[PDB]
């Protein structure tokens, strides 16, 4: 259920990547290609928590033809700002929300060990930073 930065780097060069930080952080900087899931907004937060909207949906509904089947086959990487151990993620954190939602949808997500903090250490090159 965990993956190391350098490990994520290899796969990024050889998977879906989901950013669980506040939208403002995401815009300042995030992993290239990463999708941001809104857990800040109550409507969105609740809707994801009540299983009314699926995370896979938020990703697939923006792509194409075999989008859904393809995503279900890929590995899903989810990352925080600096979380190290998933088992110790409080039920209130977006990371936990997105995580429970993915399991529910039938996928076994991987957590970026150390979050972005640890990733940007040697892979700032793989992040998109914004002009702001």
């Amino acid at each position: 259920k965990i993956i190391y930065p350098n490990d994520l780097a290899k796969k990024m060069t050889k998977p879906v990547i989901i950013d669980c930080r506040p939208f403002m952080e995401y815009n300042k900087s995030h992993i290239q290609g990463a999708v941001h899931i809104n857990c800040a907004d109550k409507i969105s937060r609740r809707r994801l928590q009540q299983g009314k909207i699926t995370v896979l949906d938020l990703i697939s509904c923006r792509e194409g033809k075999d989008s859904f089947k393809r995503i279900f086959s890929k590995e899903i990487i989810v990352y925080d700002e600096n979380t190290n151990e998933p088992s110790r993620v409080m039920p209130s954190q977006p990371l936990h929300i997105v995580l429970e939602s993915l399991k529910r949808e039938g996928k076994e997500p991987l957590v970026l060990k150390g979050g972005l903090s640890s990733f940007k250490q040697n892979h700032e090159n793989l992040c998109d930073n914004s002009k702001e």
